[PDB]
């Protein structure tokens, strides 16, 4: 029976024993200093004769009468500091500031619900007031594992299997006190044909079932690091708030139960702090712990999913320091810091943000596939099902943070989502650079097919496939599709083999105002060395507009395809013979930038003769110049 320095039980209430030797002394009227010194002047912790009250806690109590000492009444608790030894279970944290809700007074007359709400939150309707998130440690007997499940103090779910469990004795923590902190429990009551809503409290509390803390002074529940009262019904829910709740840092409540002592210890290094240091190591990744912490801050599902869009470290920073509670910094891991970078589980009591976008978040890149070699279609299948369920904005969440930032996670889920659609965006891909799918590129599509076979073993590569070709910048080149100065994983090499292999099979020979160039042959379409997709347009003299000799070819032979924004000097053109040689420097990469120049035509080619050089390139039919550079061998 372990008590705190003012004789209190674990449990923040007054003792009997002690209430009946206070009573015997004629000191219950006394105020709680008068009381102590008479119970210490009896010995204190022998003050009982068949009890020895060791003092394990010390407490920041109000004045009020022993008999009178509730959790309510605590303002601060840590572990006295002559007791050696490992805490017991105590109702609040340790090294912990107590805050108490004091209802407000109302002026006006309001029914039961909105009346004894606004007076514990100034709030205009129940829907300005945010869950608290609550979770215990405790097995999942679904599947084996045991994680801090996600819930209430009745029920909690298991994230990575979504299955329901009932709380189980063991460590308990809320998280991050909300704004208007609420606590939504279903009500039997209102659901009971036999009672419904206006039912009266006592109804409430035999219709609930739930094991209620019963006291003289009302029915409370004690979990997490807070003290919950009941307030009212809404919508045939019951709503409790943490009328008491203790403060680590950053309005953290800490954890209390068996094993939190040293969970509190490592919340205490981060949290207690005037502000709160978040210290990205290395470079900044959306990870799980970046859009977690994104998420607190977001008012809605929705309202997150376009907050990600194009997230990088200024707008995360921005919006986490708007708050004033956190100061963000970028590089080496620094002691005593919330250093973020290295992958942590996000299922503890650090995280523990109870706004909608972070339950969405924490759901998604929680939850596991039940993978038996199964194919990636059916995978993605399973995930999308699982999605689906946490949020009908979950699919359209993922979506946004791979394609317009950067994305990390090695959840088995979000990879499969993605993973299954590398198929559908390598088309696209194609189609982007290709114009379409040709039957000399599809078997790029049937090699994604045939690793879907793969399942879970090909999810890492599809997943950087994806990753790179969302945000590549990928250019076909002649024979072979080549990418910015990055570095590629292996993975993604493999899949860039395959593909320029493919391509390279297609390297035909086609012939341009007479010169022989290395190009693919898709079909209809070809490609150059000069880093674009060519058509071959040819035109009948009188169809061009051009003042061109009658000496000149019937037939004018132009490049359709991707152009410069150049200037014609003259529509005059000149008819000119000679042997073109293609260069090396497409797209005007060569030293000269005049961008002007003569039309020439040259063996049927109409080519620029470029301002005050020797060089040509390739006219469009709409007169622009083409990224296909020549000159003349003898001038
Ligand atoms: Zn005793
Ligand atoms: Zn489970
Ligand atoms: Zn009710």
């Amino acid at each position: 029976r372990y008590v705190d320095n003012n004789f209190c039980g674990p449990d923040g209430y007054p003792l009997e024993c002690i209430k009946d030797l206070l009573a015997r002394a004629g000191k219950a009227s006394c105020t709680l200093s008068e009381q102590l010194d008479f119970i210490d002047t009896k010995r204190g912790v022998y003050c009982c004769r068949e009890h020895e009250h060791e003092i394990a806690w010390y407490t920041e109590r109000s004045e009020k009468s022993y008999e009178l000492q509730t959790p309510f009444e605590i303002k601060l608790a840590k572990k006295f500091d002559t007791f050696n030894g490992e805490c017991p279970n105590f109702v609040f944290p340790l090294n912990s500031i107590i805050k108490t809700i004091q209802p407000r007074v109302e002026k006006k007359k309001l029914d039961g619900f909105m009346g004894r709400i606004r007076s514990v939150y100034p709030v205009a309707s129940p829907n300005e007031c945010n869950q608290m998130c609550l979770s215990t440690l405790m097995k999942c007997d679904h599947c084996g594992e045991t994680s801090w499940q996600t819930g209430d103090f009745v029920k909690a779910t298991c994230e990575f299997c979504g299955t329901e469990n009932l709380t189980k004795e063991g460590a308990t923590t809320c998280g991050y006190l909300p704004q208007n902190a609420v606590v939504k429990i279903y009500c039997p009551a209102c659901h009971n044909s036999e009672v419904g809503p206006e039912h009266s409290l006592a109804e409430y509390h035999n219709e609930s079932g739930l094991k209620t803390i019963l006291r003289k002074g009302g029915r409370t529940i004690a979990f997490g690091g807070c003290v919950f009262s009941y307030v009212g019904c809404h919508n045939k829910c019951a709503y409790w708030v943490p009328r008491a709740s203790a403060n680590i840092g950053c309005n953290h409540t800490g954890v209390v139960g068996e094993g939190s002592e040293g969970l509190n210890d490592n919340l205490l290094e981060i949290l207690q702090k005037e502000k709160v240091n978040i210290n990205i190591v290395g470079d900044f990744k959306l990870n799980e712990e970046i859009a977690i912490i994104l998420a607190s801050f977001s008012a809605s599902t929705s309202a997150f999913v376009e907050t990600v869009k194009g997230l990088d470290y200024k707008a995360f920073k921005q919006i986490v320091e708007s708050c004033g509670n956190f100061k963000v910094t970028k590089g080496k891991a620094k002691k005593g810091a919330w250093n973020i970078g290295e992958q942590k589980s996000i299922l503890s009591p650090l995280y523990a943000f109870a706004s909608e976008a972070a339950r969405v978040v924490r759901s998604i890149f929680s939850r596991t596939l039940e993978t038996a070699q199964n194919s990636v279609r059916v995978l993605q299948k399973a995930a999308i099902t699982i999605l689906d369920g946490i949020s009908q904005y979950s699919l359209r969440l993922i979506d946004a943070m791979m394609f317009t930032s950067d994305l990390a996670t090695n959840n088995l889920v979000v990879m499969a989502y993605i993973t299954g659609g590398v198929v559908q965006l390598t088309s696209q891909w194609l189609t982007n650079i290709f114009g379409t799918v040709y039957e000399k590129l599809k078997p790029v599509l049937d090699w994604l097919e045939e690793k879907f076979k793969e399942g879970v073993e090909f999810l890492r590569d599809g997943w950087e496939i994806v990753k790179f070709i969302s945000t590549c910048a990928c250019e076909i080149v002649g024979g072979q599709i080549v990418t910015c100065a990055k570095e590629i994983k292996e993975s993604v090499q493999t899949f860039f083999k395959l593909v320029n292999k493919f391509l390279a099979l297609c390297a035909d020979s086609i012939i341009i105002g007479g010169a022989k160039l290395k190009a693919l042959n898709l079909g209809e379409t070809f490609v150059t060395h000069s880093k674009g997709l060519y058509r071959k347009c040819v035109k009948s003299r009188e169809e061009t507009g051009l003042l061109m000799p009658l000496k000149a070819p019937k037939e004018i032979i132009f490049l359709e395809g991707e152009t410069l924004p150049t200037e014609v000097l003259t529509e005059e053109v000149v008819l000119k013979t000679g042997d073109l040689q293609p260069l090396e420097q497409p797209t005007s990469e060569a030293v000269e930038a005049p961008l002007v120049g003569t039309p020439v035509c040259i063996n049927g080619l109409m080519l620029l003769e470029i301002k005050d050089t020797e060089k040509y390139c390739a006219l469009a039919p709409n007169m622009m110049v083409t990224n296909n550079t020549f000159t003349l061998k003898g001038g």
